[PDB]
Order: C-alpha cells, then sequence, then structure tokens
C-alpha cells in the first residue's frame, strides 16, 4: 500500500444496533468486527449476505486512534464503558488492555506488521494452502501495510542489535526470520493509522451490513447446530439474527470475548456450567482453557539530550527471544498496561522503551465467567506468568542480550555519564541486575499484549476451525492457537480472516 488517509467508505453500510431489525436473517453472522472479523465478513460478502456485529462504536468518535501520535492517549484515557480501550487486571495482578471498537485491536495497537514464521504452518498440523496464504498476505498488504521511513532512534536500535550480535541484517522484509530487520507497519509514513476496518471497503456494499454497539449476549442452538444470535443495543432492546440454509455463525470476539460468549451460550466444561446455573448445550472441557500471554520484560533509559519519538519498526529476532524498542514523549498521566502497575515513576523527559518477548509461552491459565448472564461484565482471566521454568530461562537470555545492547557503541551517545558500565544510563523504573536475572523477570513482568488461546484448534475446534460437535459454527481469531505465529501476530490474523472466508466460499461452490 501507499500513503493515504483512513478510508471510511464502509460507513454507508454501518448502523447502530438500535436501528437494525428485531428479527434478522443473513447467510453468515460474524461476531466481533476485529482483526479477523473485519476481513472475514468482507470476504464472505463477495457472494453471500453477511451481518457483522460489534459491541464498540465507530473509530471517528475517538479521533486519537487514527494517528501514530495518539497511541498513548487511548491507553491514558479513562475506561467509562464506551471508550475504544477496555481496562482489565488479570488474576496475576498485571494491568492489561483490550479493544472495544470497530476494527478491533488494530485500531489501538502499536502497528507493527509481520508475516508468520514459516515453521508455524508445518507445526500446527493443519494442511495450509501456502499459495493462497501468500496471496491473502498480499491482499492485506496492498490495503493497509507500508514500508516505513528511516527513524533516528529505530535505526540506532537496529544498528545496536547487529553490534550486539543478532545476525544477519535482513534489510526490509515482512517475514519473521532470525536476525535484525526493518519490518512493515500499519501506520503509514504520514502517521495515519490503517487498520482492519478498512478491509470492510473491499467487500460488497449490497451484501454486508455492519452493526455497531451490538452487545452479543448469546449464541442460539437447535444433530446440534448453531441457528443464530441474541444481541442487545444502546437502548437495551434484545434483537435476534438467524442463518439461512448451509449458512454459518462465526465467532471472532477475541481471546477474551470468544470463550466468554461460548460459555454464556452453554458450550464448555459440564460441572463448571452447572455450578453457574447455565444450561449445557455442548460439553467441551477446553472452552476458556489454555489461555496464554507472552511476557514483556523491559528497561527505560532517559537520555541526557532529547530524542525523537518513533513507532516500533526495527526488530531483533532470535529463536529464544524477540526484541524491539519504542521511543516516546514524556507524560503526566500514565498509559494503562504499558507498565504492570499504576504505582510507577513518571518520565521527566523523552525516554526509550526497550523490550523483550518470551516465545510460546509454555505457561498457561484460563478465562472464567464473573457474571453468568451479562456479557458487558468482563470475564476473569489468569495467565500464570513464569509458572513454567523454561519461559524464565528464555527471559534470562533476552535480558542478557538487552544487556549486550546497552553495552553497544550505537547506544553509547545516550549515556548520562561517561562510565564503563551501563549505570552510565539514567533509568526510569528498575534497571538490569544468573539467579539475579530470575528475580528481575518475576517482579517486573508486563503484558506484551499478544495474548492468545481459549478456543484452540485441536481442543475446541477441528482443523477447519469448526467447533467440535456443533454444526454451522466456527471460531476465527487469536483464541485459536496456543503459540505465537511470530513476534507480532496481527498480520497472521488479518490474513486468517480472509483465508477461512475463502475456504468457506470454496466449500459452498
Ligand atoms: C496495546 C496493544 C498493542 C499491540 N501491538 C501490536 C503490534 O504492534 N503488532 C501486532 O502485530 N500486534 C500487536 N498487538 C496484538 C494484536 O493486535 C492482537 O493479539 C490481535 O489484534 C487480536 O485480534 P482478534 O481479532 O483476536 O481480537 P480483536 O481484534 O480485539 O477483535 C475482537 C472484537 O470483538 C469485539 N467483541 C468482543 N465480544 C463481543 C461481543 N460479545 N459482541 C460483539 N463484539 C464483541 C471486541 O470489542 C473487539 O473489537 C497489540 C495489542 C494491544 C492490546
Ligand atoms: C496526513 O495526516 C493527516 C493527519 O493524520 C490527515 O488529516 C486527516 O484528513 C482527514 C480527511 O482526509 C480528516 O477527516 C481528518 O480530520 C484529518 N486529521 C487530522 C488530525 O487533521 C491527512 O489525511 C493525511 N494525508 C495523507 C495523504 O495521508
Ligand atoms: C530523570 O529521572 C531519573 C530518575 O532516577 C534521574 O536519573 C538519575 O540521575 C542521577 C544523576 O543526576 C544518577 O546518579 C542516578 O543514578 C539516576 N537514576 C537512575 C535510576 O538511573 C534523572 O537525573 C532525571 N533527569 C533529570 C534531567 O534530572
Ligand atoms: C510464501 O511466502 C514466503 C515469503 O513470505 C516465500 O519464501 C515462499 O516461497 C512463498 N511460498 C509459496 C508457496 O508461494
Ligand atoms: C519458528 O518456529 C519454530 C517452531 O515451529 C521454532 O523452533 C523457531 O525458533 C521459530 N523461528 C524463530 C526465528 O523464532
Ligand atoms: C513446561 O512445559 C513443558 C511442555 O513441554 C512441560 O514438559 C513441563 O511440565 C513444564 N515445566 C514446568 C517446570 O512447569
Ligand atoms: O511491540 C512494540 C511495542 C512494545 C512495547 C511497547 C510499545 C510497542
Amino acid at each position: 500500500a501507499n500513503t493515504s488517509a483512513h478510508d471510511f467508505s464502509y460507513l454507508k453500510f454501518v448502523y447502530n444496533a438500535t436501528d437494525t431489525s428485531s428479527e434478522g436473517s443473513y447467510d453468515y453472522i460474524v461476531i466481533g468486527g476485529g482483526t479477523s472479523g473485519c476481513p472475514l465478513a468482507a470476504t464472505l460478502s463477495e457472494k453471500y449476505k453477511v451481518l457483522l456485529l460489534e459491541r464498540g462504536t465507530i473509530a471517528t468518535e475517538y479521533p486519537n486512534t487514527l494517528t501514530a501520535d495518539g497511541f498513548a492517549y487511548n491507553l491514558q484515557q479513562q475506561d467509562d464503558g464506551k471508550t475504544p480501550v477496555e481496562r482489565f487486571v488479570s488474576e496475576d495482578g498485571i494491568d492489561n488492555v483490550r479493544a472495544r471498537i470497530l476494527g478491533g485491536t488494530t485500531i489501538i495497537n502499536a502497528g507493527v506488521y509481520a508475516r508468520a514464521n514459516i515453521s508455524f504452518y508445518s507445526q500446527t498440523g493443519i494442511e495450509w494452502d501456502l499459495d493462497l496464504v501468500n496471496k491473502t498476505y498480499e491482499w492485506v498488504e496492498d490495503a493497509i501495510v507500508v514500508k516505513p521511513n528511516n527513524q533516528s532512534w529505530q535505526s540506532v536500535i537496529g544498528e545496536g542489535f547487529l553490534e550486539a550480535g543478532i545476525l544477519p541484517d535482513n534489510g526490509f522484509s515482512l517475514d519473521h526470520e532470525a536476525g535484525t530487520r526493518l519490518t512493515g507497519s500499519t501506520f503509514d509514513n504520514n502517521g495515519t493509522r490503517h487498520a482492519a476496518d478498512e478491509l470492510l471497503n473491499k467487500g460488497d456494499p449490497n451484501n454486508l451490513l455492519v452493526a455497531v454497539q451490538a452487545s452479543v449476549e448469546k449464541i442460539l442452538f437447535s444433530n446440534l447446530s448453531a441457528i443464530g444470535v441474541i444481541y442487545t443495543d444502546s437502548d437495551g432492546n434484545s434483537h435476534q439474527a438467524f442463518v439461512r440454509g448451509n449458512g454459518e455463525v462465526i465467532v471472532s470476539a477475541g481471546t477474551i470475548g470468544t470463550p466468554q460468549l461460548l460459555l454464556l451460550s452453554g458450550v464448555g466444561p459440564e460441572s463448571y456450567l452447572s455450578s453457574l446455573n447455565i444450561t449445557v448445550v455442548q460439553p467441551n472441557p477446553y472452552v476458556g482453557q489454555f489461555v496464554y500471554d507472552n511476557p514483556r520484560n523491559f528497561i527505560n533509559i532517559l537520555p541526557p539530550n532529547p530524542i525523537e519519538a518513533s513507532v516500533a519498526t526495527v526488530l531483533g529476532i532470535r529463536s529464544d527471544y524477540y526484541q524491539v524498542s519504542l521511543s516516546s514523549l514524556p507524560f503526566s498521566t500514565p498509559p494503562f498496561s504499558l507498565f504492570p502497575t499504576t504505582s510507577y515513576p513518571l518520565p521527566n523527559s523523552t525516554f526509550a522503551h526497550i523490550v523483550s518477548q518470551v516465545p510460546g509461552p509454555l505457561s498457561h491459565g484460563s478465562v472464567t465467567l464473573n457474571s453468568s448472564s451479562d456479557v458487558r461484565i468482563a470475564p476473569n482471566i489468569k495467565f500464570n506468568y513464569y509458572s513454567n521454568s523454561t519461559d524464565l530461562a528464555n527471559c534470562v537470555s533476552g535480558m542478557k542480550k538487552l544487556g549486550d545492547l546497552l553495552r553497544t557503541k550505537a547506544l553509547e551517545p545516550y549515556k548520562a555519564r561517561d562510565v564503563l558500565g551501563i549505570d552510565g544510563f539514567n533509568y526510569l523504573g528498575v534497571p538490569l541486575p544468573d539467579a539475579s536475572f530470575e528475580t528481575f523477570c518475576l517482579d517486573n513482568v508486563a503484558s506484551y499484549w499478544h495474548y492468545h488461546g481459549g478456543s484452540l484448534v485441536g481442543k475446541v475446534l477441528d482443523d477447519s476451525f469448526r467447533v467440535m460437535g456443533i454444526k454451522a459454527l466456527r471460531v476465527v481469531d487469536a483464541s485459536t492457537f496456543p503459540y505465537e505465529p511470530n513476534s507480532h501476530p496481527q498480520g497472521f490474523y488479518l490474513m486468517l480472516g480472509r483465508y477461512v472466508g475463502l475456504q468457506i466460499l470454496q466449500e459452498r461452490s
């Protein structure tokens, strides 16, 4: 793609759920207009009538989502129930965020684009059409992805990774490969955000109807088949929508949304649903189970001279750790989730946020219901950070190479004092301390935001993403896989939306 404004042509078929029919009928119903939901609804609309339902509002109502400068603002903003960012604290005690807006998480993310690790396709066991996967990537890339310009700090970090030994230089590539590279960005060179909601423009306007502020409460069932959905609007009125012959309901509500909805619909572990007075429709002990979040571990350096704020574009990739940095302006209001707690020091000037990601992870928790009736009340979530010791070992290696990174001649001009050690840097929060690095990771863990699981392929779904037992029901979002496709997963899930959509249209033909 090239540099342009955010395309809002799709708004002609966007309605508030208050202005939709009491009893609707469509060929396909997609729940959650997010990273996978938006391309899925658009792909299916090329031949059949599609309803896309979204609990959040349209992005124009919150303009700071549409720029690179306003990334922190959305996290800084108070969660009133209507805002595009929803705040939650996991049972682990770590602050986190999720999207509540048309376009989904792509509207509020750091904008880093990357294609999946090629080994991911083979290790899943699913028989992927590799040629179609690549064409789908190109389809996403020609719409919302650009080659980023040179950024002073990002180029410093890129030069630092190579000096630290993360080899080789891959140059500009979208592929998740070992070494250092400039990757793709969904922020354009003009600073305009380009997200999943723009892929709705690529679907047929006569077939697709998008309903914002549509709080999907329950999936309806009748051999067991999914017949439709119940969703409530701004006014509180219940609506019903149903699928036609050979049509399907697909759940794209996310890692948190999808398992919560499935459990509310009576699809989950038997004894658990019975303990909540929910009529069990389909027993499956894996709904809400196996929920993962990759650990973020970080250091903040405060350079003596001001540095230009930048979007994350240059990645340092190894098998056991994924590394990147983001330079930011200072703030008096803390951006929620960026740091694990609100009890955290505020930056006095422009700072560099330098992070490392643990692959997997092998540590897992669950999504469980807090309310047995209301979908608007957020479910309980636990990740069990570093419950597995291999994840802690992978952090140790990552902190060591971040240590190596600070020792580079590339990052040398950003030291406050001209001293041999890395204490020459000024730090916001906790600096780098073999047993000493274990404690640093356990105490100063943040969420990388790349959480996945809850409705796994091979546990809840088959190899074609259909929920086991139930006919005419599928799940396409981040809840589907137990491990990461790459360091930054949006690119995979944007592709996955169209991919499954194209597979469904193949079946019908
Ligand atoms: C702050 C942040 C920064 C990130 N940075 C990057 C990055 O730089 N690069 C990258 O590749 N990835 C990044 N990620 C991770 C990545 O964006 C997500 O893992 C991914 O987009 C999840 O997509 P999804 O489709 O599964 O869920 P979403 O995109 O969230 O889609 C789900 C949609 O369903 C809606 N919904 C939920 N329940 C219901 C319901 N009952 N009825 C109707 N609608 C419902 C939600 O409001 C949401 O809009 C970031 C994530 C966060 C939070
Ligand atoms: C360059 O950046 C600016 C700001 O991101 C864009 O200005 C927006 O333009 C649309 C109409 O095209 C308006 O609805 C918005 O209100 C503008 N935003 C702001 C913050 O002023 C501009 O479109 C971008 N241009 C290109 C070619 O990418
Ligand atoms: C911004 O805040 C940091 C917070 O610590 C200050 O960094 C310290 O600076 C002194 C020298 O003035 C060092 O002896 C300390 O070791 C630094 N602390 C850490 C944790 O690294 C920094 O000085 C502040 N900025 C300004 C301009 O005063
Ligand atoms: C798919 O894309 C990757 C790079 O993204 C390339 O190396 C590979 O050869 C492609 N495969 C096919 C089957 O087109
Ligand atoms: C890609 O995935 C494989 C497992 O399928 C893993 O061993 C490898 O480390 C990954 N590559 C990178 C560069 O992370
Ligand atoms: C970590 O996960 C692996 C999965 O292969 C498993 O063998 C082991 O039980 C876990 N280890 C710990 C220490 O929890
Ligand atoms: O993934 C890039 C990133 C990491 C941490 C904070 C902001 C952006």
